[PDB]
């Protein structure tokens, strides 16, 4: 599923991401834009052999099982395929655990490089929320 910007903002808000760990909703929308272009089916292979999955490009080295990332963990307790669903529940729950893990949203390199320090609220501007 390819979400609209405001559609995703509303879904993320319903699932409790606004202000989660102090990160306003715009941060999460910005992160999804630059990680996946709002596409739940996005997958990208990393040099280390792990793969990033879903709307927030959650990585198989730590967070989910894909059966092909040697030495990895599955801290979210899910198959990585769960992160590709049109229903973002799994991605949101897993993201809550990632962002709570010490480094905050810096876990998403695209957030750090493209959202951090910018007017992230612009990403939810005009949205009925």
């Amino acid at each position: 599923k390819v979400f609209g910007r405001c559609e995703l903002a509303a879904a993320m808000k319903r699932h409790g991401l606004d202000n989660y760990r102090g990160y306003s909703l715009g941060n999460w929308v910005c992160a999804a834009k630059f990680e996946s272009n709002f596409n739940t089916q996005a997958t990208n292979r990393n040099t280390d052999g792990s793969t990033d999955y879903g709307i927030l490009q959650i990585n198989s080295r730590w967070w989910c099982n894909d059966g092909r990332t040697p030495g990895s963990r599955n801290l979210c307790n899910i198959p990585c395929s769960a992160l590709l669903s049109s229903d973002i529940t799994a991605s949101v729950n897993c993201a809550k655990k990632i962002v709570s893990d010490g480094n905050g949203m810096n876990a998403w390199v695209a957030w750090r490089n493209r959202c951090k320090g910018t007017d992230v609220q612009a990403w939810i501007r005009g949205c009925r929320l």
